[PDB]
C-alpha cells in the first residue's frame, strides 16, 4: 500500500550511477543496446497500449495541464497492473479520462511541485 513512496524509489534507482555522456540536450535515440533477441514485454507493453495519434494528444495537453495528463496515464496503469485492462487507449479514451478527471479533480494543484 502507500506506494506514493516506492514510486520515488523507482525512478531514484534510476537515478543513481548514470552517464549516456550528456552534455546539454542535443540527443534524442540512434543507436544503443536494450532488448535483442526474444520478445520485449515489461513497461515496454504499455508503450504499445497508446495509439500513435493518441500519444500525440496526451502529449499536447500535458504541455498545458500535465495535473489531468498525469491521472490519464495513471487510470491505465492501474487497468493494466491490475487487469481490469482490455483496450488499446486512443485519443478519446485519453480525452474521455481527462475530461472526466477535470470533473472530480482532487482538492487543488501542488503540481510539479513536490519535485525535490
Ligand atoms: S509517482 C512518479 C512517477 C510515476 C511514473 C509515471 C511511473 N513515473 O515515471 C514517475 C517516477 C515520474
Ligand atoms: S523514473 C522516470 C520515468 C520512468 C517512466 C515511467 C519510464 N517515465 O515515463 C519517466 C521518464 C517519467
Amino acid at each position: 500500500m502507500d506506494p506514493e513512496l516506492q514510486c520515488i524509489r523507482e525512478c531514484r534507482l534510476a537515478q543513481l550511477k548514470n552517464n549516456s555522456g550528456g552534455t546539454n540536450g542535443d540527443r534524442n535515440s540512434g543507436a544503443n543496446n536494450g532488448g535483442g533477441e526474444n520478445s520485449a514485454p515489461v513497461g515496454a507493453a504499455i508503450a504499445n497500449f497508446l495509439e500513435p495519434q493518441a500519444l500525440e494528444r496526451l502529449s499536447r495537453v500535458a504541455l498545458v495541464r500535465r495535473d489531468r495528463a498525469q491521472a490519464v496515464e495513471t487510470y491505465l496503469k492501474k487497468l493494466i497492473a491490475t487487469n481490469n485492462v482490455t483496450h488499446k487507449i486512443t485519443e478519446a479514451e485519453i480525452v474521455s479520462i481527462l475530461n472526466g478527471i477535470a470533473k472530480q479533480q482532487n482538492s487543488q494543484n501542488n503540481s510539479k511541485i513536490i519535485f525535490e
